[PDB]
């Protein structure tokens, strides 16, 4: 199989799940095995914020003041706003569009920690997802470690519920979608493998062991969306990431759903 051959040629472990919402078709390769979330947890954390904010109108505009010396590396936006603080909405945008690690930690603190992100996934119907650690340790991606993992199929099903289901009210689904579409530093390897012209709402993740994990909703022109989750992780702690492998997996799967008969 083409996905299996790509995995073998790339010297690592590949997981992919796809759902074609036009007709229910699913594609699966290692879709029920755990892979590191890396920064894809941010989708769930932002969703949890939005759900709360639907009932607490003070939440999204609330200004968070935070300590400078505690902002972790990898925080280009939060580092720049230490003197003024940032609102919760601004933190959500920075986390999703810029992968700002300090923003992720600050929003997790607002929520009650990684365990609160997990709880929101669970109450939203995903009993597989688990976020255990803070930034940046949640991305260590050690082989065999079930912390900070989900499975590709669980990732697809949760992403579809959050962006296309009823967990969030429709304006909140639209806001989450917009945070995942905009930016320029906000694109996945998935996005490089999908046909140009398709609209993409995505969140990228990277970690140790040469890990890339990406989740996306894709809209081909004039067609119901395709939901997919892809992860690739490698045996060496010092392996270089392979964004090109994730892009290739996306190309293969999307092409399979665009075939005629």
């Amino acid at each position: 199989a083409e996905l299996a051959a790509l995995e073998k040629a790339s010297n690592g472990r590949l997981g992919i799940a796809v759902l074609d919402t036009s007709n229910g078709t699913r594609i699966a390769h290692h879709a029920r095995e755990r892979f590191p979330l890396c920064g894809t947890y941010a989708v769930v954390a932002a969703a949890a914020i939005l759900a709360r904010g639907s009932l607490d109108a003070s939440l999204l505009p609330r200004r968070i003041l935070y300590r400078r010396y505690e902002v972790v590396a990898g925080s280009p936006v939060t580092e720049s706003h230490v003197d003024t603080g940032m609102t919760i909405a601004q933190l959500c945008a920075a986390m999703l569009q810029s992968g700002d690690k300090g923003a992720g930690n600050l929003l997790m603190r607002v929520l009650g920690g990684p365990q609160a992100v997990t709880s929101f996934a669970h109450e939203s119907g995903d009993t597989v997802f688990r976020l255990d650690r803070w930034e940046p340790e949640l991305n260590l991606a050690a082989p065999g470690d079930e912390r900070d993992t989900s499975t590709p199929v669980a990732m697809v099903d949760l992403l579809q519920q959050l962006l296309l289901g009823d967990t969030l009210r429709e304006p909140q689904r639209a806001q989450l979608t917009e945070w995942m579409t905009g930016g320029a530093r906000g694109a996945t390897a998935i996005a490089a493998g999908v046909p140009p012209g398709w609209r993409v709402a995505d969140k990228a993740g990277t970690g140790g062991y040469g890990t890339t994990t990406d989740v996306a909703v894709l809209w081909p022109p004039s067609r119901a969306p395709i939901v997919l989750a892809v992860s690739f992780t490698q045996p060496r702690a010092d392996a270089a990431a392979r964004a090109d492998v994730v892009a290739s997996a996306a190309r293969i799967a999307t092409g399979a759903l665009t075939a005629t008969a």
